[PDB]
């Protein structure tokens, strides 16, 4: 079981139903959380931060792509992509906009949003995907400086995102964490 | 039992309670569930988009009256009509609109929907009753231009629609079932 | 036991925790729901018409002063008046307009809402408290044409009043409660 | 035990989960509910009204430190510090709201608004965070008379203190109470 | 709707599951509750008095046949002739013991329990089914005196008889109730 | 509400669903347990032992008919007198012994058992039905020495009851609840 | 998603607890529900059989092995041999015996049972562990003739089995499950 | 927060209640959870034995005094010594058996058993006081060879003790625990 204690940090951390979707995530592509701590960690990251981005604006409003499996996850990409008229993307996005008709990409990167928003950007070819980065230390940076949602719902990500940093640096696991993106 | 696939999909894809009272509405027009598979489908299908057009809209913009028996149904149907002034409908509407003082008729076609607008009109008398079709393919027609509900909420219905066409075609069995209205 | 049919009507019409409270309410009076039934059936409407009423607006509007205990009932009003200044009512009412800031005196009436807001506005000497009127056939009567919430909140407890003399006349038990007023 | 009868009272007049938080508080302070009662009372009245003030406005707008653990509480004000740019404050504030970037102080007295405010402010040496007072009389005072909420959000919290008044006054436990703070 | 107030009572007196399980096996054999509504309380009545009779014995000691759909208790009823070895019954039994390896077909008669047993004993021609006759009086008539269960299980569903007996003769339902079977 | 604290100490110390019914028990009778408050606690207290009593034993051993309506409560004593034969009690008892064919009339008492005993033999007449009298100092006396419950389940009782007692005269509430009998 | 409807069949069967942990153990074994449907019934059925084994029996009885994580099924199986002393098995069994003090192996074929405990019995070196096998005919072979659990608790077990190969002889998915062992 | 990786572990390993009650009984005699974690490890560690412990045997018998609160714990150990007539323990002990009418000293200790049950007999003077001690090795010993329970449940005592302690090691903390008692 290795016992890694970055393993029962995330346990701990995060909840129960996110752990286990990062979960399925990881080992449908043939990675364990157990071996993979670090990277264990960024899923329920990433995994908690779309969900509270679903969580701002209306009822109605997104569509929540991460999470699924891949085959359904790419079935519901379709099924915007056939009932509205826009592209299908390449990559699989995280959410889609049924306010502005767009996907959005959401990253959380762990270095300067600069670089990682360019990288996110050189991924994809469909410039009509949304881009939306958050970092750990409390800036975003989004594409056409269209935010999306409101300041408050940004901010509880970011604010939710430097809980998390703290927390691993009283555990002496944020040195290692930000050392593996 | 027969032992029909097309049954099997039906109570995998839609919710057990939407099931359970597709299953009623059909016995009690003296049908089988698992003899005539291809409407099952259907009533479940029309029954969801029902339901997710009265979440659409405030909470009290919507009285639902698919999904009731029969008896229950016209009750209501009265009571709004004795209580607003409205005429009394020929035929069962789906929903009320609270806001637009209407009665809405709810219509899911396999084929386009100009020609089951066409059948929908040519039904029902009073032409105060609104209608409203959705198609598999993602078009919609309502009387007047006058969708009722905002675009978010319409096109979460059209998405859902065309994810219910992709699992059936994954099964083999959307040819069947277009091929049955 | 009686054996009273209407009794059974209202445990089968109305919710098990407004029926707990209507018990409640006329044992605390000194009448008996299995002989009074008639009564029984009308503080059930009387309890569901407020707390549909409440359930209008904003979810901090309202302050529902029907269905608690006398003496806590009676507390709340003061708590009321202490600390917006308005004056303590005679008798006590309904509920309580944070967004208006006055007491509502509700009414459910078997006659036409003429006479009975006649009633209630001399029996109570506050003229500051707002008196809403409604009726089984779908009229409505409320102080200076104020009436409160939106068109759609009052339509649907018209609806309700509506079908509770539908099923009562189904159970040919309309007669008697329209003639116990 | 002691037996003290303001300790059953509190239980029976407030929350359980708010009681546990107010337990949990005291016993982390070094304090005996059981013992210094009438403080007991306090902590919960100030932790119901700290979690109704946060009920009021928008569902992300306020974060709650107020009710957490001292350390978790801290780190929780840190993060917020660390993404908006708002200086540290000296001592744990109660909330913080994310609509108008800045700490709240919800003050519940037993006295005159005027002086509880003085000494609520002369406390804190950062003039940013913002200060809420309320009174069990149905008086409040905030800075810059910025009451941040609707009237019908703090009408209610006013009115829950004057219930609260009340009901200690009919088990004669108000005029200990009073003369503690 | 007829407005039958025996309707009313069944509904009041029986379990919310068994009067849905009753109304499906009336519909599937093409009877309207609404309409046979001395049927439609016997059939709850053999529904509760089989559940509580499964009750009693160890955990696994009973398979429940009726309340099942005709298919799906045909399908279990093989499955524990092809399991076990015993023969077919021609017609559908409430019960299998699988301590005393039987069938077990549980009558409820309105009349003395002599002649109910003879007309179950010569509708089925397997004499290896298991019968055992309850009556509203507090008799009881098992096959060879063999009456399964404790005194106290049967004695409980005895009593449970007796008391929806008094109910319907309350509300003077008993006598048409009696002269139906 | 005359602020009773022996009021407070019932609240908190027995079940929600234990106060709720020995509420309607004295208001049924005319009794308010605001005002007859060391009644109150008796209720309670008789209330839980007769539940625990029943919990005893096997799972259908006991019939309840303690805390039923006084119109319930006689129906079920008859329906077991009509169906086991035993002579209807002149009084209404606490329970029924399924096991032994008897009614039980249990007794919580703040004297010597042997007087109660004796006031409790003198009330009824019909000897057939059982006596079992427990005491708050952790006596205990049945008729014919017959404890019906194994002694563990009877050592509960009384070990609950000693705790009940020490509760109250922490809060120096024994001394008038055992001088109010 | 290749639609292939044994897996509806699958989904609409079994429990979905276990299906989600016949999903886990098939993933983490490099196994794909969607593609090897057979087996993904099979995992299912053997689970199932697995879980009502363990529920015969006492309470504290059987240690559940099978359905574990393989490194958490291993830790438990070490702690079961570390304090009774028993030999550690080879390969994972599924259940473990308190009662008798002994590891279970318990096997489901669709063949005879004779051939299937040959393999079962040649795979294991440590003969100690005992071996339970049924077949979806209705036989059930254990080792020393010991099966365990009672009779009724296994003809449980034979019955569902039986009516799982009717649900899928109904399907016509019985001759391929039979014909991939 | 100090970011003890102990604690973590505790948190994922033991149940969420049980670890609230192992972190007021440790604030209550003034240690931290977050401090002292191989001690939090061990509290958490001898309640759920305590649990599992008056999980075996019968539903009745054994009273819980571990877990409690200090001044509710001795009122409870009260009622049972002035009901039974047992002398009152100097010390708080864990359980107390209906069955054998003696108080449980369990115990968990990380040396030989010999040694524990000596220091715990040499405490109490009390010889009546019933002594039960575990080992995380999987050995046990009872006064009188007296081991209360059957061999299954103290059997599962002993494999969830092993469990526990190759999570730590895995982890690397059995070392450090081991040397802290
Ligand atoms: C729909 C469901 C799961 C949703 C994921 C998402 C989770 C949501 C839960 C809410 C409630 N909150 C908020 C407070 C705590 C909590 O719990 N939030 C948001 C914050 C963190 C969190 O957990 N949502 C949104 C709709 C309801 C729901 O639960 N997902 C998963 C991927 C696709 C999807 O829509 N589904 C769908 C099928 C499988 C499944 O599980
Ligand atoms: C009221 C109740 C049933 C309602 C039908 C409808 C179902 C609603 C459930 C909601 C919650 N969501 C949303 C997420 C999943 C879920 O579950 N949605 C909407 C989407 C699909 C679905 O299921 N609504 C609306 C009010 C509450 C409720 O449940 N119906 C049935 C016909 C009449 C009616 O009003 N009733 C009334 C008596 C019998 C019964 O069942
Ligand atoms: C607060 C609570 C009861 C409330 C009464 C009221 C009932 C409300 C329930 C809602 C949910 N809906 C809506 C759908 C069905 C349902 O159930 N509605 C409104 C429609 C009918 C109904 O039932 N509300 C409002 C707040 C939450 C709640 O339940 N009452 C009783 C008198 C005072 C009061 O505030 N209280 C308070 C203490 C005792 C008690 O019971
Ligand atoms: C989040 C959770 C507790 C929250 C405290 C707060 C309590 C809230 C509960 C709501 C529902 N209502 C309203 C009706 C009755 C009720 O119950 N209200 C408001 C009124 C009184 C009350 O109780 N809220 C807000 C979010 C959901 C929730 O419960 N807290 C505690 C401190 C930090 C925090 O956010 N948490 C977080 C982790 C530990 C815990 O317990
Ligand atoms: C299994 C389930 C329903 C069962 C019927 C039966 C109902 C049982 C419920 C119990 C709990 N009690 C007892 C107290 C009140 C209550 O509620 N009792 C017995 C007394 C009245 C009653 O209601 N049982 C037994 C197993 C669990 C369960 O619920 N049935 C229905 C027919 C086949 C079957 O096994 N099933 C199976 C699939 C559909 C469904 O609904
Ligand atoms: C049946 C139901 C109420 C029962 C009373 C009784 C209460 C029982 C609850 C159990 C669970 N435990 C035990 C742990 C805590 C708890 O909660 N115990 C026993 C100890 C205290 C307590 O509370 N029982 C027994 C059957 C299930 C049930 O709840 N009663 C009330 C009078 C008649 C009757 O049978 N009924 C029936 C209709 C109205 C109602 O409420
Ligand atoms: C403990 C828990 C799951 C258990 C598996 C098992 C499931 C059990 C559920 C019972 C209730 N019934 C019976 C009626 C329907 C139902 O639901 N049955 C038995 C029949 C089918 C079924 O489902 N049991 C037994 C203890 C409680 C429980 O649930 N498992 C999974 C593997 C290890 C284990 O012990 N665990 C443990 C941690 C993860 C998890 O999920
Ligand atoms: C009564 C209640 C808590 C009890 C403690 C104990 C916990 C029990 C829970 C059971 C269910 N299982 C078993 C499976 C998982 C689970 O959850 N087990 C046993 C194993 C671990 C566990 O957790 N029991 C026993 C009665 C019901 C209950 O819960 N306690 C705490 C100290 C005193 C006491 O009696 N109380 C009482 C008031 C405060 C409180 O919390
Ligand atoms: C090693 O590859 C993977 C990929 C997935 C899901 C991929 N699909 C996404 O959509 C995805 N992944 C990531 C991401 C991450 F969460 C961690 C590390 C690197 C990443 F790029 N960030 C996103 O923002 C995102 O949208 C799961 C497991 N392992
Ligand atoms: C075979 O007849 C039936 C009718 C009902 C309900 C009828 N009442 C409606 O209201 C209704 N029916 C249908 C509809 C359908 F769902 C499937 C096939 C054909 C249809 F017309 N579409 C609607 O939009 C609609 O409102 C149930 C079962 N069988
Ligand atoms: C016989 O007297 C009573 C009174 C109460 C509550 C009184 N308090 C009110 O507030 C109240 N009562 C009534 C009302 C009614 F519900 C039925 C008949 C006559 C009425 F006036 N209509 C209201 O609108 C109202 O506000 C309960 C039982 N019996
Ligand atoms: C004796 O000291 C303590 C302090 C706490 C929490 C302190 N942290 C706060 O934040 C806090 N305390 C108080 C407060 C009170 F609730 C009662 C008496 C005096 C007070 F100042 N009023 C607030 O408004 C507030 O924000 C808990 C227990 N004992
Ligand atoms: C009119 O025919 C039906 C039959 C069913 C179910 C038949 N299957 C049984 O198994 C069954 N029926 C009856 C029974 C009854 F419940 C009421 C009247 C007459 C009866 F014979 N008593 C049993 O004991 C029994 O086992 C449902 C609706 N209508
Ligand atoms: C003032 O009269 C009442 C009577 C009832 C219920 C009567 N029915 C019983 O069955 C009953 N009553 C009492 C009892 C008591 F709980 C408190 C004081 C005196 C008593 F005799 N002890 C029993 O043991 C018992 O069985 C409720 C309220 N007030
Ligand atoms: C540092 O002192 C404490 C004591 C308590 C509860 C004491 N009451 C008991 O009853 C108790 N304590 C312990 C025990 C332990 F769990 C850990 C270390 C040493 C111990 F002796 N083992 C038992 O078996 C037991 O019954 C809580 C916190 N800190
Ligand atoms: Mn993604
Ligand atoms: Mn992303
Ligand atoms: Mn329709
Ligand atoms: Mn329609
Ligand atoms: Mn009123
Ligand atoms: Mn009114
Ligand atoms: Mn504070
Ligand atoms: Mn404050
Ligand atoms: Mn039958
Ligand atoms: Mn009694
Ligand atoms: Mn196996
Ligand atoms: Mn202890
Ligand atoms: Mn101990």
């Amino acid at each position: 079981p290795r016992g890694s204690h970055m393993e029962d940090f995330v346990r701990q951390c995060f909840n129960p139903m996110i752990v286990e979707l990062a979960e399925k995530a990881m080992k449908e592509y043939g990675e364990d959380p157990k071996i993979e701590t670090n990277k264990f960690a960024a899923i329920c990251t990433h995994l908690e931060v779309c969900f509270m981005y679903s969580d701002g604006g209306s009822k109605h409003r997104f569509e929540i792509i991460e999470g699924r499996d891949r085959i359904m996850a790419w079935t519901v990409v379709n099924s915007i992509c056939n009932t509205t008229g826009v592209e299908k993307p390449k990559f699989l996005p995280d959410l889609y906009d049924y306010k502005e008709n767009r996907f959005i990409e959401i990253g959380v990167t762990r270095r300067e949003v600069h670089i990682y928003y360019l990288e996110k950007a050189n991924k994809i070819k469909s410039e009509k995907t949304h881009i939306h980065i958050f970092s750990f230390t409390g800036e975003e940076m989004a594409t056409k400086a269209d935010y999306t949602l409101d300041e408050e719902s940004r901010a509880r990500i970011k604010t939710r995102l430097f809980t998390i940093r703290q927390e691993m640096a009283s555990r002496s696991l944020w040195d290692s964490f930000r050392q593996s993106e």
